[PDB]
């Protein structure tokens, strides 16, 4: 029942917020106190949502049904959030899916998706468009770091996150924008993206050794990510990398890969 | 005039090969005495290809108009190749573009064009499937390895090409298959590509000659002579750099 104060008066905009780690996510803000949570999704979660808006009354919580691959649906989606909440101080793109069998529909979706709310949300979340500035998280995975060969694809749109969401944290466009960037990457997670693996892989001989990503996935939950976000979100630091492992939040020191100290 | 002999008896396919890098790496492979080379572009260049027929007589020169980002297309245009070619040694994946103003064709050319080719390549060079194992090399950027403000949605695409390509560099997928993964990452490079830069560019108010397409060419035979499994390269002032690529993720990081 009980409305906290960590998150009092932030308008806040959540892609794949209907299942898994976005839903918590949205939950968790209301719960904080959040003045008004948007939800971008694909599915219609009614029966969720009339409980959601009945628990907090007093707290703005719209549902917008858009795929987050759509760039002009998007667009069009964050300009009605836009003037129903007057600025967007976070934004946490969570959707995504798992398919390596289709490779356009992930690319698009996850990376396509990830770029597409991150670049729409920016005019009314800039100071120089009278915005108040903001914090924009967006979801990867440990893969995307260190590259796991079963699934390649999704890996791929993975390591496009990671790269992306860090050149905006750039320290020229913080200055004039008052926009941050956050990346993070949870690791073993039960996700139910991650059911019937083996019919969503490239190669079926691999079916052998999938133990290394579906062992251990008890280890943290939707909702234990989802704390571990609300923590890295009240952290506040611009350009940071996160991995979530069994319910913990750890920074990493990203050195960077060409320094030029290749001999030959 | 000479053809030599340093790639005699292999089989190269090569998307991006009209233009630029993927132009002159099909040119050196000729050169260097490639039984038969394939080229998937989406330009025609006759004139040039005309010439290059005519320079590599003994040589097969095949030439297809394919969009890469094309899934099916891709597929179709590999089972063509392979049925003249009967086998294949050698993919380099060059094609690619530069515009951060269009997304979705970034994404679905750039990192799904690699994709595309490099998993249609698999069967007619996979050991298990009847073919002699080979390698495919696959075109990144140096901005793939550590971001670039300035362009943002192109660095993502190569990161993802690193990150994909690496993936296929397992051991058991190599005693399976025998096929092998390299990926390399040029860096101020003369391309025509970069022209009418902030053209292209999302962020409109913000503010190499050392190395040609020809000079990464031949970084990038160098690179297939080598034939290192899982490698990564970085292509800057003609010259090639193996990159000791480190773990992100250790033990040592302590919990926020
Ligand atoms: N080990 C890992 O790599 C790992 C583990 C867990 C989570 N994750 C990441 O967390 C994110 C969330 O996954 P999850 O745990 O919540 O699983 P999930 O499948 O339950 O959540 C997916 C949500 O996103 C929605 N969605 C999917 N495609 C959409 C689209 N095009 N447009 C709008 N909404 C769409 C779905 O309707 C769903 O509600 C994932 O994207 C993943 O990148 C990674
Ligand atoms: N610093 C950098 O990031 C950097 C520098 C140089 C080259 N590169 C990479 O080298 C590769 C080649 O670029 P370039 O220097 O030769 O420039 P280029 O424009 O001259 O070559 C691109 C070639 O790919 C073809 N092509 C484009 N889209 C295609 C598609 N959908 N299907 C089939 N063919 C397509 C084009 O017809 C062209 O011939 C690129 O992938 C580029 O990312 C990166």
């Amino acid at each position: 029942h009980h409305v906290g104060t960590s998150f009092r008066g932030k308008n806040a905009v959540v892609t794949g917020g209907a299942g898994g780690i976005g839903l918590q996510v949205s939950k968790q803000l209301l719960a904080a106190g959040a003045a008004k949570v948007a939800i971008i999704d694909l599915q219609d979660n009614l029966e969720e949502f009339v409980k959601l808006r009945a628990a907090h009354p007093t707290q703005s919580v719209m549902i917008i049904k858009m795929d987050v691959a759509n760039k002009k649906g998007v667009e069009a989606t964050y300009e009605e959030i836009a003037k129903t909440f007057g600025n967007i101080d976070i934004v946490v793109n969570v959707a995504g899916i798992f398919n390596d069998k289709d490779v356009q529909r992930t690319l698009l979706v996850n990376l396509g998706g990830i770029i597409n709310s991150t670049l729409s949300a920016l005019p009314y979340m800039g100071k120089d468009n009278g915005g108040k500035g903001g914090i924009v998280v967006n979801m990867s995975s440990v893969v995307g770091l260190d590259p796991m060969f079963i699934i390649p694809v999704y890996g791929a749109t993975k390591a496009g996150i990671i790269n992306f969401t860090r050149c905006l944290a750039n320290e020229k466009y913080y200055q004039r924008s008052g926009i941050k960037f956050v990346t993070v990457c949870p690791g073993a997670t039960m996700t139910d993206m991650f059911t019937n693996f083996t019919e969503k892989i490239i190669f079926p001989e691999t079916s052998d050794e999938t133990y290394r990503i579906l062992d251990r996935l008890n280890k943290q939950s939707a909702a234990d990510v989802s704390r571990c976000i609300l923590n890295v979100l009240e952290k506040d630091k611009n350009g940071a990398v996160y991995v979530i492992e069994g319910k913990r939040v750890y920074p990493l020191e990203i050195k960077p890969q060409w320094t030029g100290k290749e001999q030959a």
